[PDB]
């Protein structure tokens, strides 16, 4: 006996008590904590991976799908089948292929087209290449995932080492490599370790499966975290499938006292030096070599053999994890040391044959050991996250060593027990490999991919390329053309109107003028003070007055009415009644004008809608106002469209300012145009700045190519359905109707909102121009994006949240580019009438959508850079308001009226 009690004290730092093996759980306890913080995960050794799978199966899974395996003893391709509808049980056929050792430790081409002819080959063998199946891929490697979908290989383990795959994602190679053959098509849908393999599995069949462990080649498990301690995803709703890849456990000196002598020399012979230390010290990969290690040293001590040496006995892996477990059989197991000790070249004996029984007892015995210490761990961690006072969970197995040793299990589970005895858990073997686990993570997988699929068809639909792009901003130039003919004037849909200013300040306007800014979102009255000279001054008050419902779509009548009213408060609040002052009118509106101070409504256009305006001229309607109620007297000078007033208030500093631009409710733009051009306006001598009315392109068809089903909604039931197509596609009124609509859509396909459309959803205009601008805020947290959301009175979950965002960003991307489109083409215009090869211009821009929206100017300003390459364009943001420049305007009124 004392042949025994003597190994048991050689081989004496490999004999853990649970005094230890509770200061390991409770390092482990520890590591998982920094492996799910988001502070100290890039130093941890545990990486807690993410592994994007929410939950076991429930049975709901259906279909038919092909399962992959590798990274374990043998490389399995599966195929899983059921169907609970027409009530097929689970069903599924597997096979093995070769893979030589100069194929694990080639090149990933070698690999990676060796597994893509694997399954060229097993879809050849039931003819099931046509068939569009889902392929799940079962890779028990740790990887870094952002989705079910990918997986960038971190670091080989194990037996592997192939040159050109970590960092990269094994699924784009696989793929590759499948595509060199066009051999046939693949679908890989989902990509998981096998420790979550195995415990989708095991929860098939027991609903209380919460963890996963792998005690084969290698070791490793997996469970349920709460999202609440997922630092690294986005979200607190329910929980998902942690990765430990507890392998790495101590790769940073954590186990340093633990590690043998012999646990150091089988690292400075493994593939992975220095790497996966905690798994050397379990897994079967290593077992079988460690012993030999402890054999060779005794042996040169004389503790065996008579201290006999044989080549064999020195020889790299010549003691087999096999002839380990062969060893611990009971009633053979010195029989089977014998003949294996003997094939050794030494002279087993009887003597020998137990005390090598005995060295594997004890180093058998420790990795079952560890290996509770950690899942100790595990279970504290689940137990903790109940609240219950007793943990009650089953936990997943499978792996060569679990399965095979006679001895293992059954000391693995006792230990465990112990450790953590406030605990009753089930130990459910795999008995399917991962194919089943597996097959149901690729159902799921594949149902979610489907809907993307939809969703970014639908959505695929709002892209615009480079040449669409140059297409429109094409067609935009013959509009322009056929608006400002003579001959086509009266059919072009862009009509070209002449705004009668014939140049941007010239710097003598002085003076005082009354304004009134009507059509954008603030109705207002202004005074405006200009001062020329050495020391030029503008001085400006105003005042916003709001209109009435009835009002706004009312008789004209009334609505002047109320403007008249407004301007008189506007006159006592500044203490100026009674003197006889020039006004500048801005009438955001489309107007036929025979001279600056005439102006005759063409259209309502955006929300406006009274009666009796339209062929009217507005000047007269105003002067009519104005006498009906007999206060005071006006004198208006002038009616000014926004465009031109906002021109015209950023030239009076910017000399290089020759366009307008409106980006607010509705969108248009004007710019300097030769009057030999203005074909309209008898005269061919200098300039005159043209309302292009740009809203209005499309209105005769030539953007059906690009409106979608959710345009013609939209214009289908606005105020003046079939008009202003180009502008519907892109003013702040519109573009919240249009996400409003792909988003019902969207919740009627079942994509969103649990396919409840709500009340709210159902109410226009629900998304303004504002909530939009929030909505797509940069590193704006998806909590924040929910929160705004269920403000406007949607009850939004994290995904939803997601899906809305990237709705909203295709929709005001497209109306940057559009209007990019479309401004490409004025400057190069522009550019052509200067005859210039390059053209520096500048832009005056104003409108709610534009100041407010994180994206829009941007990529607007961008489109026209690649658009119209010959062109410099600035584009200037006014601050102050139209006030300025329709002062400025009236000023030169004055001067001709006066004149
Ligand atoms: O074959 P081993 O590496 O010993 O054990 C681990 C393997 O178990 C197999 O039943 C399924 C594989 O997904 C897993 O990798
Ligand atoms: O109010 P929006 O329609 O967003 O922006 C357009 C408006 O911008 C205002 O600063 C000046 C108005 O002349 C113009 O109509
Ligand atoms: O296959 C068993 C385990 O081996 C470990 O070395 C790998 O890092 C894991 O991905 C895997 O779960
Ligand atoms: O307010 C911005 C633009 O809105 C368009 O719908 C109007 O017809 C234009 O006259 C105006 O410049
Ligand atoms: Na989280
Ligand atoms: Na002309």
């Amino acid at each position: 006996d004392d042949q025994v009690k003597k190994i048991d004290k050689y081989l004496y730092a490999m004999r853990l008590s649970d005094e230890t093996l509770i200061d390991i759980m409770t390092r482990f306890r520890k590591e998982m904590k920094n492996g799910l913080s988001r502070d100290f995960n890039p130093t941890a050794t545990v990486k807690m991976l993410p592994t994007f799978v929410r939950s076991i199966p429930d049975g709901s899974e259906k279909g038919d799908f092909i399962a992959l395996d590798l990274g374990g003893s043998s490389f399995r391709i599966l195929r899983v089948q059921v169907n609970h509808e027409k009530n097929q049980n689970v069903h599924m056929e597997s096979e093995v292929y070769d893979t030589p050792e100069n194929i694990v430790h080639g090149s990933g081409s070698q690999l990676f087209d060796h597994v893509a002819e694997c399954l060229g080959d097993f879809m050849e063998k039931r003819k099931i290449k046509d068939k569009k199946l889902p392929v799940g891929f079962t890779f028990s490697f740790p990887c870094q995932q952002s989705k079910i979908d990918e997986a960038i290989l971190i670091t080989w383990t194990k037996r592997f080492k192939a040159s050109g795959v970590e960092g990269a994602d094994v699924v784009k190679l696989l793929n590759k490599a499948i595509k060199k053959r066009g051999d046939y098509d693949a679908n890989i849908v989902a990509v998981v370790n096998d420790t979550v393999g195995t415990m989708m599995t095991c929860g098939y069949d027991d609903q209380h499966c919460e963890v996963g462990l792998i005690i084969g080649t290698g070791t490793n498990a997996c469970y349920m975290e709460e999202l609440r301690h997922i630092d690294l995803v986005e979200g607190d709703e329910g929980r998902m499938c942690i990765n430990t890849e507890w392998g790495a456990f101590g790769d940073d000196g954590s186990l340093e006292d633990i590690r043998t002598e012999f646990d150091r020399e089988i690292d400075r012979g493994s593939l992975n030096p220095g790497k996966q230390l905690f798994e050397k010290m379990v897994s079967g990969m290593y077992l079988g070599e460690l012993v030999r290690l402890i054999l060779v040293k005794m042996a040169k001590e004389g503790l065996l053999f008579e201290g006999r040496i044989t080549p064999e006995l020195l020889t790299r892996g010549k003691f087999n994890t096999s002839d380990v477990s062969a060893i611990e059989k009971n009633k053979e197991g010195l029989h089977n040391a014998k003949e294996i000790l003997t094939r050794l070249g030494v002279e087993p004996s009887d003597d020998d044959c137990v005390s090598v029984q005995h060295v594997c007892t004890i180093v058998s015995f420790r990795s079952a050991n560890l290996v509770a210490a950690t899942l100790g761990a595990i279970l504290n961690r689940l137990r903790d996250n109940k609240g219950t006072p007793r943990l009650r969970t089953t936990v997943g197995v499978d792996g060569s060593l679990y399965k095979t040793h006679p001895q293992y299990s059954r000391r693995f589970h006792k230990t465990l027990r112990r450790l953590v005895p406030d605990s009753d858990v089930r130990f459910l073997l795999s008995e399917s490999g991962s194919g089943k686990g597996a097959a149901m993570v690729t159902a799921v997988a594949y149902r979610l991919a489907e809907q993307h699929r939809q969703i970014e068809e639908t959505l695929a639909h709002f892209h615009l390329t480079k040449d669409m792009l140059l297409e429109v901003k094409k067609r935009m130039r013959a509009e322009m053309e056929l608006g400002l003919r003579k001959q086509t004037h009266n059919n072009a849909v862009v009509k070209m109107l002449p705004s009668f200013v014939r140049r941007t300040p010239d710097g003598t306007e002085n003076g005082d003028f009354l304004a009134l800014d009507l059509g954008g979102t603030n109705f207002r009255v202004l005074l405006v003070k200009i001062r020329s000279g050495k020391k030029r001054t503008v001085e400006m008050h105003n005042k916003i007055y709001a209109i009435p419902i009835e009002i706004m779509q009312g008789t004209g009548e009334e609505l002047f009415d109320h403007i008249v009213s407004c301007i008189s408060d506007f006159l006592d609040y500044m203490g100026i009644k009674g003197p006889r002052m020039p006004l500048g009118f801005t009438f955001s509106f489309p107007c036929q004008q025979t001279s600056l101070d005439a102006g005759i409504l063409i259209t309502w256009t955006k929300g406006f809608k009274a009666t009796d305006c339209v062929g009217h001229d507005v000047v007269t309607l105003l002067r009519d106002a104005i006498k009906r109620r007999e206060e005071f007297d006006l004198d208006v000078v002038a009616v000014v469209n926004d465009t031109v007033g906002t021109m015209m208030t950023c030239a009076y500093e910017e000399p290089t300012c020759e366009v307008g631009l409106i980006v607010g409710t509705g969108s248009n733009a004007c710019y300097m145009e030769e009057m030999k051009n203005v074909e309209m306006v008898e005269g061919d001598q200098g300039q005159m700045c043209i309302n292009m009315e740009w809203g209005a392109f499309g209105d005769n068809g030539c953007l059906d190519d690009i409106r979608t089903h959710y345009d013609r909604l939209v214009d289908e039931y606005s105020l003046n359905a079939g008009k202003q197509r180009y502008e519907k596609m892109i003013s702040g009124m519109y573009l919240g109707e249009i996400v409003r609509n792909i988003l019902i859509d969207f919740t009627k396909k079942g994509f969103l909102f649990r396919g409840q459309i709500s009340e709210t959803l159902k109410t226009r205009g629900i998304f303004e121009t504002k909530f939009l601008s929030q909505i797509e805020s940069d590193r704006l947290a998806l909590l924040q994006v929910r929160a705004i959301l269920q403000q406007l009175g949607l009850n939004s979950t994290c995904d939803d949240s997601i899906l809305v965002k990237t709705v909203c960003g295709v929709v005001s991307r497209r109306a940057a580019q559009l209007c990019g489109a479309g401004m490409a083409a004025v400057v190069d215009k522009i550019r052509e009438n200067r005859g210039l090869d390059r053209l520096n211009v500048t832009v005056g821009v104003d409108g709610t959508l534009y100041k407010l929206h994180p994206h829009f100017s941007r990529i607007m300003h961008q489109t026209v850079k690649e658009l119209s390459p010959k062109c410099n364009v600035s584009f200037l943001l006014s601050e102050d308001g139209s006030g300025k420049g329709a002062a400025l305007i009236t000023a030169v009124g004055v001067r001709l009226r006066t004149e």
